[PDB]
């Protein structure tokens, strides 16, 4: 089966554009990223003040910003957890969904930044929503039925020993609500014709979930053959981006091969998991293998590839504005 929405492939003037990054783009990136560079375990303050700097960020950009707060048992008691959800067209049919996680892992060893895990991932999504603010508040009024979406999911970690009961919090919550919460068509604004929506989760047209992202030379593969064809547009604007001469490497004449053009037979646990049940299509941007610093106290600030963190914002950027032909 093809993919329900014809992916019209960038013009080279576009991919030029949201492939360049000035000085100013590298600023604003880095102050973004400074506020999510503190420990924010569940429960503390830091995690309320990222929490509230995630809200106020993109309420400022007039985007719907919700939460979806509740208490959930974990091996350490009860804990208040709250996902946030941001929508840049609220009554537009379908959603282009990117997601990360927000909380940091509850280290033993000692205080654990989670620079990859996922700061670097939480700072790309707003990076995005700021650098694109324009052209996604002109694509807001086209009526074509089509939004994008930002979900921080909170309590992606487990307390203790990964478990299905303790880990991935937020979003199995988020899952069931909003498979719970049904809607249809006529509700919505402009759906696609052979359109099937009985609840909020049917609006999810895919799902692109980014983990563990700003170490040096990630390696990406096709985890799902339901989103093949959306994956290959990585795969092709990256080979485009460099192409265009457009990434930074170390030398001359290299190539970035971020986003392999194979699909790996690896099984991943992560926040993706109870949308996926519930048939939401997913694309899983995680490296494999993870980077070295994984769950280590050295996964921090200075470990980032700063090179590599701007060559992915140029793909991420110019694979949005294909998507919604910004
Ligand atoms: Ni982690």
């Amino acid at each position: 089966l093809k993919w329900p929405r014809d992916l019209r492939p960038l013009a080279h003037h576009d991919l030029l554009y949201m492939g360049q990054i000035s000085e100013e783009d590298r600023g604003d990136f880095n102050a973004t990223l400074r506020n999510f560079l503190v420990p924010r375990v569940v429960g503390s303050q830091k995690h309320r003040e990222v929490r509230e700097f995630i809200v106020r960020s993109l309420k400022d950009l007039d985007w719907d910003v919700e939460e979806d707060c509740f208490d959930g048992q974990t091996p350490h008691g009860i804990k208040p957890f709250c996902n946030v959800i941001a929508t840049l067209n609220p009554s537009a049919c379908h959603r282009l969904v990117l997601a990360c996680h927000y909380d940091s892992l509850l280290h033993k060893e000692g205080t654990f930044i989670g620079a990859t895990d996922s700061a670097v991932p939480c700072a790309q999504l707003l990076y995005l929503a700021r650098s694109l603010n324009g052209k996604l508040q002109n694509q807001k009024t086209r009526g074509d039925g089509l939004t994008l979406q930002l979900v921080f999911f909170d309590g992606e970690e487990a307390f203790e020993r990964w478990s299905s009961h303790d880990s991935l919090y937020g979003s199995r919550h988020l899952a069931q609500k909003w498979h719970e919460d049904r809607t249809s068509a006529e509700r919505l604004e402009s759906c696609l014709e052979r359109s099937e929506i009985a609840n909020q989760i049917d609006r999810m047209e895919v799902m692109v979930l980014l983990d563990l992202l700003g170490a040096e030379n990630p390696r990406f593969y096709s985890y799902f053959g339901e989103t093949q064809p959306v994956y290959r547009r990585l795969v092709n604007i990256e080979s485009r981006l460099n192409d265009a001469g457009l990434m930074e490497l170390p030398r001359r004449r290299r190539r970035t091969n971020y986003f392999s053009n194979s699909s790996t037979v690896g099984f991943i646990e992560d926040d993706h998991i109870p949308f996926l049940k519930r048939s939401v299509p997913i694309v899983h941007i995680i490296p494999s293998p993870f980077p070295d610093v994984w769950h280590t106290l050295d996964d921090n600030e200075q470990n980032l590839h700063h090179p590599t963190i701007s060559n992915l914002n140029k793909i991420f950027k110019a694979f949005v504005s294909e998507y919604l032909q910004l």
